[PDB]
């Protein structure tokens, strides 16, 4: 069902082309922004559903769910509300200022927390949230992400005991967009070539 | 309403002791809904009651926005359940490299409904209203689960915003007494505190 999902994303302007610098400091000709999904109720639901379905298809076990701040937060909420799962919230809005504790919700050490994320590049953002949760005594083995950019994330997460499960890779997303005439072939070629370097 | 209060009790939402509120006054009671994320059924019920309050008021709006932070998931559930477009206010500490203040599709002149967990002075609601107004949205109404009855309705009215409350602190204390979760002493103590706090 990726074709409709990707089009849906394109139509909330999820795909930005231009010259960007990523969290990891990499230049990129493309930037994928899922903040707009909250403007299209059905699309937000579709994204929540496919994320959850990805976790279920993998056959994994978890007691609770945490979104990586900020864009993934509503996705976690919809998943948890629809499927009746307790949720944890990592509060990042005051960063490391003062001494208030960073994680909201019921933390029962030994329980497994599933991570929900929007886009993974290097993997560092997921891992930062993973470490925070592990330091509270929670077990964390799996992360589900909507878009894997395929820039080292799976391998970096696996090096820390985390299995990355993605709905779609960047290359598959670019292929759908070209097939659907949303982006031209030269842009896809340029974007792929650039990323490779 | 009773069942909703019981759920809130279970997620330890009612704290007693001595607390300084954001408005700088001391209080014998604090209502902390942060634990509601651990009970998705209760979260949904809270979300539904807030939305029904708006619907029974016959107000109209184009989008919905929660006051940071506890209410963010309540707005998300209202919007998800009822298929309403959402805005998210992103409140941080004005550090270097902050991003836009409101996420989602902003159509200037459209009307945004504000959703809140607890109102005391009304200042927290008003801050969010002003951010949305600056971004070009019309705001006329706020729905709050618990109105602590410390001048919120008036403060908000003074800035053109009508506060609708699901429940007041007075009422919630009565329900809590009925359910034998709080004694006839601390009920009086908190009651006395409410008239005191209006000064
Ligand atoms: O900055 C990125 O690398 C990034 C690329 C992109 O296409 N979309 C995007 O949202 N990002 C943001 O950067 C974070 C991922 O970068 P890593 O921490 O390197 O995986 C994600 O959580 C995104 O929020
Ligand atoms: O500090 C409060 O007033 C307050 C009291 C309370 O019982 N529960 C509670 O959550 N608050 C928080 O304080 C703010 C409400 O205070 P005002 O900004 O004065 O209306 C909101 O951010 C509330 O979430
Ligand atoms: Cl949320």
């Amino acid at each position: 069902a990726l074709g409709p999902l990707v089009t849906g994303l394109y139509d909330v302007q999820a795909f930005k082309f231009g010259d960007f610098v990523l969290k990891s400091g990499l230049s990129s000709p493309i930037y994928i922004d899922l903040r707009g999904i909250v403007s299209r109720p059905r699309l937000l639901s579709q994204v929540a559903d496919i994320l959850f379905q990805t976790a279920q298809n993998a056959g994994i076990s978890f007691d609770t769910v945490c979104g990586v701040p900020y864009t993934a937060l509503p996705l976690a909420t919809v998943i948890c509300s629809t499927n009746q799962i307790p949720m944890l919230i990592r509060r990042k809005e005051t960063k490391d200022y003062g001494t208030k504790r960073l994680v909201e919700g019921t933390i029962n050490p030994g329980e497994t927390c599933l991570i929900i994320e929007d886009v993974v590049t290097s993997g560092s953002s997921v891992l930062e949230t993973v470490e925070v949760l592990q330091k509270e005594g929670l077990k964390v083995t799996d992360a589900i992400v909507l878009l894997d950019r395929e820039q080292g994330g799976k391998d970096k997460l696996q090096a820390h005991g985390i299995r990355l499960h993605s709905v779609c890779t960047l290359s598959k997303m670019l292929e759908i967009l070209e097939q659907q005439k949303k982006v031209d072939a030269e842009t896809v070629g340029r974007v792929k070539r650039f990323i490779q370097e």
